[PDB]
């Protein structure tokens, strides 16, 4: 047992390792999305930039969880980072829809982690999740919903003009 | 023989003179494209500016090759700069397509020059071409592909609105 | 075929995708090493910082290759990022030894890629690898050899004092 | 007919296209002269610089005429830019003599254009030529006469010392 | 075998040691030339300064090769630095001619080294030579050709006035 | 006889040429020592820096003697710069010991030169040696004695920790 460990259940430790993997996976999804928009036959530079920023943010989320693991005296166990489900993300609108689904999945995992921390009477872990993760997710989900709505209302994905203008006026 | 000449094959010297002409020709194509967009019945100022910048860049490419010729002790032999194949370039999209074709042709010539320099065991000439020309071409070709893609997706050439907005938001 | 593709062999395209995965894997190895040194029972903050910097650098290497893939009109195909071979990296000296082995493996892959690019008469790809990757590797390998030498001469891994002082005076 | 065209004779339009070619040709002559002085067996850097500046100026003259063509609703028709009559320009003095002859030829063409514009009662075109071209030519011709005189008085072309010192003290 | 050594042939290692000696020798030649012009019966201060700068540059070339040797895990083996072939360098023009010959000899050695590196499939060493040495030599050779040409055209070595004025106006 | 020569014995002139060679030799010894510490299996960067600084200083000593030779109307005669006696310098302590021996040898030569200048009633040469060389040597010898003492007291060469810490705290 770590000399620092206190009130940290093995189930919590395992759940944190799963969440580290999930955040790394989300980083990889967004990396894949970014460079899709960098293709010469897609060529939406601000979609590419937006998703690349998202990728780096998700990696930061994972690193903060790794720091948390060690702070609490848990032991980090890394797993493979699965390749994303898609190689081709179709359109700006489809990528945004996929991102919205991803962020809702990450939120679900975080809510399950918070329930576990509550069940194990770990108020430090509860606070960590609330403070650093839950409002971040609510904001991310709202932003992506807003993007999806605008792209749909403008006439995406069929209107390449809509995605072009959204790239310039919202993401640029 | 020049007092400076060393390891510089006559075939390389001749190929450099051909490339000087090709870069001057590309400068002239882009000059012609620029002022097409300056016509009162075309009137896309940022297309005009983009192509004029391209023209001056290609002239710089030629001047650097002229400098190289003299650095190696070769002798510059200039040829006529042929007028471009078109007087009227049709549309922004067509001009961009033509530019993409031109840059791919220039790249092909440069790759043939690099093969020649390799066959003649001229590592200085190989390096000169790699350093100053080959990645420049890859970037130019990628940029023009990106432009063509966006113009097509926006609905050019039929949508005069698309070309107008591209002129403002991408080239301006 | 991409509108930008020129002189880019399918074998090169595939090799670039393998190298993207290898650089992502190296990023993950270094991430794992970093947080090992962040453990309360290891507690070498400058080893942690050094490896975290390495991790971010390797991710940048991968992103530049992804950019290259698209520049040349190739298509990025991502694969799983395998978890590193170790969860516990033993000591500062052992981690440095492992890093040296990793960087030599990455270098070997890059040298094989350069041979392939040479065999396929792709001077742009050759130049890209020389310019951005090969001297980076030679420097990384030299730096890690230097670190290993100093740690060994100081009496690591048996001397926890040696690793402490190296952490402060070399990595800090 | 262009929506902007007013009081612009077809003969004037054609003469402007001829003058565009002549200014491009003069740019090319001066380009050729510049790099002659950049040869290792000539090696007069300030002669090279002087002629290169002249080359860029003549290109600017052509671009301003292209702008004029479009301003008046005429249509630009480009022709081949002929290679200069010489590959080797002999000496500083000979190049200056050749430049003086060239500038007098360009002036003659411009005076013929002004006569045409006068005959066609085109005061805007008359003013354009007077304002932007005729005093430019008188100054260029005077400067080149002055240079020729000094080079001759100093003992060029036979005195390589004279051309060396002129390069330093007048052109540098 | 060095822990850093990878893809570095023993022939390459030996050739690098020969090149280190050659660059040190060139440094010594230029040192000797510099102080010749510092003699009271020669007294060309800017020739002295020019050659002294050259001397320090050649020493830097050698130090960078020594660094390269160690970077690749090769072992530096120094040899005697031979005294130059001349004690008295005759005139500014003769020294410049001798320097031109020296730089062409150094270039030949570097081209042979590049051929060896190519034959041994050492792209890092090829790149190192191209990047740091080959264009440096082409520039040095061109500069010295230019100097020789000017000195000859001005009437050196017979005209002590020519060498005096060249010292002031070109080297000063 | 030089027009500047006055009270300068041929024996003094010859002794100055020997001293120029000795200072160049000392520069080469220190160059060799520097890059030994740059080896991946030695890896003491501040030892490397210290010896490289020493090398450049000794070269400056030689250049000042070359200047002196010419000031007095003597004629510089260069000799081969012998390679140092060692390729491998063993340890920081051994290199410092070798440097101390070298500086004492250089001092002995300078004291013999001063005796010669005294015997030849050359007070300018006596002053030159006192002013620029003798206290420089006393300081260099004292500094190297101090270094040797500290390295020995710390437990070098057997303690790689001692040499590591000396490198950081004294030479860094
Ligand atoms: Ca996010
Ligand atoms: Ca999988
Ligand atoms: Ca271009
Ligand atoms: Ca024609
Ligand atoms: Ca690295
Ligand atoms: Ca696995
Ligand atoms: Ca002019
Ligand atoms: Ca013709
Ligand atoms: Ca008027
Ligand atoms: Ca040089
Ligand atoms: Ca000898
Ligand atoms: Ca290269
Ligand atoms: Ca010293
Ligand atoms: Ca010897
Ligand atoms: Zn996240
Ligand atoms: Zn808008
Ligand atoms: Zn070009
Ligand atoms: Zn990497
Ligand atoms: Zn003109
Ligand atoms: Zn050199
Ligand atoms: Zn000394």
């Amino acid at each position: 047992t770590s000399q620092v460990r206190q009130n940290y259940h093995q189930d919590s430790e395992a759940a944190i390792n799963r969440q580290i993997n999930l955040d790394l996976y989300a980083s990889y999804v967004y990396l894949s999305m970014s460079y899709y928009f960098d293709r010469d036959d897609v060529a939406l530079k601000n979609f590419a930039k937006y998703f690349l920023h998202q990728s780096h943010e998700e990696r930061e989320h994972a690193e903060k969880l790794m720091k948390l693991q060690n702070q609490r005296g848990g032991r980090i166990f890394l797993q493979d980072i699965q390749k994303p489900d898609c190689d081709d993300w179709e359109s700006g609108l489809n990528a945004m829809e996929c991102a919205l689904h991803l962020e809702k999945n990450v939120n679900q995992s975080l809510l399950e982690l918070h329930k576990l921390a509550t069940d194990k009477n770990d108020p430090h872990l509860c606070d960590f999740i609330e403070t650093h993760y839950l409002n971040e997710q609510v904001k991310a989900i709202k932003e992506l919903g807003d993007h999806v709505t605008n792209l749909r209302k403008m006439g995406a994905p069929e209107s390449g003009l809509a995605e072009y203008l959204f790239d310039k006026h919202t993401l640029g």
